[PDB]
């Protein structure tokens, strides 16, 4: 048989996470791109990078791995939804550190080129996709909302969009959990 959504998630994980151990990851970006084609998870990409190259120090991390992001993110809102994810997971592992800073981050990640502003707003309004509790997700929306607000401009209306996501989410959620 094929292998699951989850399997190849977590085959994935496995081969970024040798890829760091082995102290080559900041110039295998390409070859992190050409597993997770073989594998079929493209869009899964930055979910997998920002677990593991993302921690409390996340605003350096976006820096330094921008060409690593930027290879999914662009042009691909599918990609750029599962960066949120992984922003949502690294925020709930440092939550004290992290809460606080979200519009700022947000906007690091936009001025980056790695989020498209319609994808932020369609991700703010939208419910959790269970990555992480309900009340957290809530609460980074909550501190979303000067940068969304930033992003619209001087006024607030509120967009609405529908996603395309092929592959289930609860798979995703599954291999990240683990």
């Amino acid at each position: 048989l094929e292998r699951t959504i989850e399997e190849r998630v977590n085959i994935l994980f496995d081969f970024v996470k040798k890829k760091k151990e082995e102290g080559v990851i900041d110039s295998s970006d390409k070859e992190i791109v050409a597993e997770a084609e073989r594998l079929d998870v493209k869009a899964m990409g930055p979910l997998v990078l920002t677990e593991v190259l993302f921690n409390e120090k996340i605003r350096e991390q976006i820096k330094k791995y921008r060409r690593h992001f930027l290879r999914f993110c662009h042009n691909n809102k599918k990609a750029q939804r599962y960066l949120l994810h992984g922003l949502e997971c690294v925020v709930a592992m440092h939550q004290a550190q992290l809460i606080s800073k979200i519009p700022h981050i947000l906007k690091e990640m936009y001025d980056a080129d790695l989020l498209e502003e319609e994808v932020i707003i369609s991700w703010s309004e939208k419910a959790s996709k269970k990555y992480v509790s309900k009340e957290l997700a809530k609460e980074i929306r909550v501190k979303a909302e000067p940068f969304i607000k930033w992003l619209k401009e001087a006024e607030e209306e509120s967009s609405g969009g529908e996603e395309e996501d092929e592959d289930e989410n609860i798979e995703v959620v599954y291999s990240k959990l683990e």
